[PDB]
């Protein structure tokens, strides 16, 4: 009995620039596995990272995956792995692109996707690392209801920091009070920006976590305290110019990160920190999910646009 | 016999709209009072023009006297701390003359070599030469072997940052405004130099002077130029901003930012900074650091003299437009 690897092609986001396309795996050869997908991720960098993806080309995309046929050792039958297959129900591997796991049991695999995952991890180093908080600070966060945002927040509170969450509807901002934010405003519904961070923060923001870019950046830059930090993370909304009078009269330091540059150890490390911060409560997570592989590009849709409370998770 | 001194001072007539004009200045002629015990009257030797000026105008109310350093003489003095004779930097404005009780007189320059023209304090031994020292060891953080792009390469500060770079063993690449300034910097020992106002296309030019891209750029002009430069640094790039000029005349209608997507993958590191910084002995070691490189000719300098107090709106107006080559300095 054959199995049938269904996977999402970019086509040419709408619905229409993605196309399904089906195919008969061929058998195990020694040394590979056979993976089903079981939780798929959709992530904001996919958009951008579509660039120099020729078209027919299966999406890029992290998966939580168990084996289900194994000629690999190190990956047994039963075995759970993440996987950076793209967005496929079924695929070989040699063993090239996986990562183990099966892990409490009383945590969904699919955080691995999340809280405990690519997101959590862009999340602690941008928080801890770049904007290098120590405790007692300001803390402003933007998009802070998506998966890193909500992250960075609270990890900002168990460290003993003041958080400003900015969110884009008002479902969100209950949300984030729920989990700790000391403050929260919708940007989309605000009178003004300025006032708005003002009245979030009289005295300013020693760090700025951001995800959003452009004019929130711009008026963020405004209302940093001398030396503040900008950790540049993602731009979700031509950006307007910056005010050089800010960052040289503050003079702020802004600096951009990708999350594969900590790897080893140290990533290792702040992987059992997020675990244990989820055990210990001190870190909610919440999972916005869409069943159906065939709903994906929907859900990557629907994500892009904002729709998504936390992180993005398709079920197969 | 008490004759009276006459001063003459410049005053913002009106906040600079868009790029400053002679229109927007004012001068003044006033009588000056007799000194009272504990003044001085200082005399205007060398005053200096600077990009910040641009910005600190704004603040200014109309009407009121234009900010800057000078070097003076104090002609006359009643203060104890200031004898007549002696040589003083001050914080006066755009004027000729002036009274003084000790305040804004920020030093005497007793201890400085009779060689070295006096207006280098306004220069490279002075705020510019300082902002270039930090901005480039502090900022940049420079341990030698890296490549260093500095825009305004031929202004004030770019001059000697890229002196400073060459002589901490760097690359250096100077983007200047002028085919005679590009001949100046190769000449005073920079690897590298082009004409970014008339160059085809300011992403070759980066390309050509340094294939394999920058590891800090001292950047003194900001805006588009700015942009353009970040699809060029290397990963984990510094950026010291240190003056924006290309947008000090447009600081409400800016043009578009920097590419998020080029300080994101590219994990730029960028940093705004002002000389106020460092203060202390940590200043004084950089002057006299400063003034060791100059004597010993490790630093060469030059200075875009305008003779007459009455042309100093033109020479700021200049060197706002970056047109000056080495420090713009105006004599009374
Ligand atoms: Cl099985
Ligand atoms: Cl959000
Ligand atoms: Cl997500
Ligand atoms: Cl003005
Ligand atoms: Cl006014
Ligand atoms: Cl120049
Ligand atoms: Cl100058």
């Amino acid at each position: 009995f054959m199995v049938k690897a269904k996977s999402w092609t970019l086509k040419k986001p709408t619905q229409s620039d993605f196309e399904l396309k089906t195919v008969e795996l061929p058998p195990l050869k020694n040394g590979e596995v056979l993976l089903e997908a079981l939780f798929l991720s959709v992530d904001p960098y996919m958009r951008i990272a579509s660039k120099r993806l020729k078209e027919g080309a299966v999406m890029m995309g992290q998966q939580v995956a168990r084996v289900v046929e194994s000629k690999n050792s190190a990956f047994p039958a039963g075995s759970i792995v993440l996987a950076q297959s793209g967005w496929t129900t079924h695929f070989i591997s040699d063993g090239k692109g996986l990562e183990k796991l099966l892990w409490p049991d009383k945590l969904p695999l699919s955080l691995a996707l999340g809280t405990i995952g690519m997101p959590g991890l862009t999340a602690y180093f941008g928080l801890l690392e770049v904007c290098g908080v120590k405790g007692g600070e300001t803390v402003l966060v933007s998009a802070a209801a998506g998966a890193v945002g909500s992250v960075v927040g609270q990890i900002a509170k168990l460290k003993g920091c003041k958080v400003v969450g900015a969110a884009g509807s008002d479902e969100k901002i209950a949300y984030l009070k729920q989990i700790g934010f000391d403050a929260a405003f919708n940007y989309k519904t605000v009178n003004s920006l300025e006032e708005a961070l003002k009245k979030a923060s009289p005295d300013g923001y020693d760090c700025y976590f951001d995800n959003v870019g452009g004019e929130f950046l711009n008026t963020v830059l405004s209302q940093m305290k001398d030396f503040g930090k900008i950790a540049i993370c993602g731009a979700i909304s031509l950006p307007p110019g910056p005010s050089p009078e800010s960052i040289i009269y503050k003079q702020l330091r802004i600096e951009g990160f990708i999350v594969y540059r900590w790897q080893g150890d140290v990533r290792e490390k702040a992987l059992r920190d997020l675990m244990k911060w989820v055990l210990e409560g001190k870190i909610q997570y919440h999972e916005h999910v869409t069943k159906g592989f065939e709903n994906m590009p929907a859900a990557f849709i629907e994500m892009l646009n904002g729709a998504n409370l936390g992180k993005a998770v398709v079920t197969a």
